[PDB]
């Protein structure tokens, strides 16, 4: 029927899956079909040097592993997975990351903070009423981003070390009996020092509206209802669009500063946060106070669901701007069930390599552009390894399962021997798919061609949006380029 989308989040307290099938209409819509929650609890399994441990890669695996069986459960196919603050800070999260998709299939692709505050704030979009000047604080357990925006996107993002995880060890609680205010205390001087010198971009002015994500925010909203007299958030469906003010903020902040840890445990809504919602807590207060807030609302939408809205607009974005013949190819392929997301992008990708190498001289035949864009939307077919001429269809396949010891050998019945010009298109067009194919080896969608110059015999491509597992892909996969280009170099 319509297209199913599977989409995770890893972050430092917990990871987020969602599955989401598409509206009818190209519009960008998505039905929620299921979502689920793992505390992975990254950002308690660093050590000094801030590296991941391997308790933290059985931990990151076995999340990823449930999310990508109940993807399958779903037919949601792929699981596309972006990864915040624990392991971009990681020095080995590029290693672990490797390692969780051999174990997994799975690869947990590190983003900006300024990506997961954009993304954060389509979320919230999806689930809340955002006015013409917005600003947004997500407190995850490793970092803190601001974002401030109108009505459909983010205009500016800005990303700070201030987690709820990484403040409680960075303060220490004593045993005293103002150890936990002194904690409090301590964290709003953290968050003042490293907001102070970008406050003015997030301050409050006339109008200003300002949400809150994320499960700290979620825990805080619901206790803050429970004390005003309120049921727990399960009765009304949730916490989303729950309003509350900095005045109850700080006085439940007081509560918490003046209890033990264990006692944090059993203040009704912090339940599952007792040891990281103190500083958490003071984190909120201290940036709200520094930008002028006065009232918040609470926001259930977060990082996964604006990686679904960002997905569907890639893929029916594609669709649009394609002829009526690729369009036929994107919808075999969609009945075959190639990955609809990872075959527009190799298909974009494939595009702007060939017209970089067509600026800079390399001839090519007039179909050639229909050729690449083709097999690029079905290479990951399995059962091939509208429009176009029975040359052009073997042309295609012949595009999209190429290898160099052909699987029918030359002297064997059945073997398709192209006439030579058609045989030197044919690797040449290859050699640019698999390069592109390389770039969108991690299932991101950002990968994106900058410049692509002659080096001397060979080329030079520069390249942004990508994982250190696409650049390794394009390393493995451009030998072929390389036998038919020239060598090929890859930069950023
Ligand atoms: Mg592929």
């Amino acid at each position: 029927s319509h297209m199913r989308v599977a989409v995770a989040d890893v972050g430092t307290n917990s990871s987020h899956l969602l599955i989401a099938e598409a509206l009818p209409g190209d519009a960008g819509g998505f039905r929620v079909i299921d979502t689920l929650k793992d505390r992975t609890r990254l950002g308690e399994c660093l050590d000094t040097r801030g590296e991941l441990t391997p308790e933290g890669e059985e931990r990151l695996a076995s999340a990823l592993t449930r999310f990508r069986e109940l993807a399958a459960s779903a037919g949601a196919g792929d699981v596309r997975v972006y990864a915040t603050s624990a392991l971009r800070e990681a020095p080995n999260g590029a290693e672990v990351a490797e390692r969780v998709r051999q174990r997994t299939g799975l690869y947990p692709a590190v983003i900006s903070g300024v990506r997961e505050g954009e993304l954060t704030y389509l979320g919230v979009r999806e689930a809340v009423e955002l006015g013409p000047d917005n600003v947004l604080l997500d407190l995850g357990g490793g970092s803190l981003e601001f974002v401030r925006g109108a009505e459909e996107r983010a205009a500016d993002v800005l990303s700070l070390p201030l987690g709820a995880i990484r403040m409680t060890r960075a303060f220490p609680e004593g045993d005293g009996k103002n150890a936990g205010r002194d904690v409090a205390d301590a964290v709003a001087r953290q968050v003042r020092e490293l907001l102070r010198p970008h406050a003015g971009r997030f301050a409050a002015r006339p109008g200003t509206q300002f949400f809150l994500s994320s499960g700290t925010a979620e825990a805080a909203a619901d206790a803050i209802a429970q004390r005003r007299g309120g049921r727990p958030a399960e009765a009304a469906g949730g916490v989303n669009g729950e309003r509350f003010t900095l005045t109850e903020l700080a006085d439940l902040l007081a509560h918490v500063a003046r209890l033990r840890p264990a006692q944090r445990a059993r203040v009704p809504g912090l339940e599952r946060r007792g040891d990281t919602i103190l500083a958490a807590l003071s984190v909120l207060h201290a940036a709200l106070d520094a930008l002028g807030a006065r009232e918040v609302t609470v926001s259930e939408g977060a990082l996964r669901e604006g990686m679904l809205i960002e997905e569907l607009a890639q893929v029916q974005t594609f669709s649009l701007a394609l002829s009526t013949r690729q369009r036929s190819v994107l919808a075999t392929a969609g009945r075959f069930g190639v990955n609809l997301s990872h075959a527009g992008q190799v298909a974009e990708l494939s595009r702007e390599l060939f017209d970089r190498l067509l600026a800079a001289g390399e001839t090519f035949p007039p179909p050639a552009r229909s050729l690449l864009t083709a097999a690029a939307v079905l290479h990951e077919a399995g059962q091939i390894v509208r429009g176009f001429g029975p040359q052009d269809i073997e042309l295609i396949a012949q595009i999209a399962r190429y290898h160099r010891k052909s699987l029918p050998k030359p002297s064997h019945p059945d073997y398709v021997a192209l006439a030579p010009a058609d045989r030197a298109l044919v690797a040449r067009l290859a050699g640019i798919l698999r390069v592109a194919d390389g770039l969108d080896r991690a299932h991101t969608g950002l990968a994106r061609v900058d410049d692509l110059r002659r080096q001397g015999q060979g080329w030079q491509l520069r390249v942004s949006g990508v994982t250190p597992l696409d650049l390794a892909g394009v390393g493995e996969k451009g030998d072929l380029w390389a036998r038919e280009f020239g060598p090929l170099s890859v930069q950023n």
